[PDB]
């Protein structure tokens, strides 16, 4: 059973296929997409600055 | 009648003869501290783009 689920814990097709029910993905977005919303703002507030 | 709210129109006092006055100058407070934040959001988002 450790050597199954070791093989198991190495295969990402496995883990893709399996164990997905989680709405963490659906949270990942909401934290990744803080870059873009810095990147924006700033960028707004430079068109301030030169304006 | 009248001539009596005119002499009322002349006199603030007259109007703050009771001392219940907390409109007049709540109303001027928000307002004034509306300005206050406003004048510092230009300043601060200044000092972050440059100090």
């Amino acid at each position: 059973v450790k050597e199954v689920l070791e093989d198991f814990a190495e295969d990402g097709e496995k883990k893709i296929k399996l164990l997905t029910g989680k709405r963490v993905q659906l949270a990942e977005d909401l934290k990744k997409v803080r870059e873009i919303q810095e990147k924006l703002d700033a960028f707004i507030e430079a068109l301030h600055q030169e304006k």
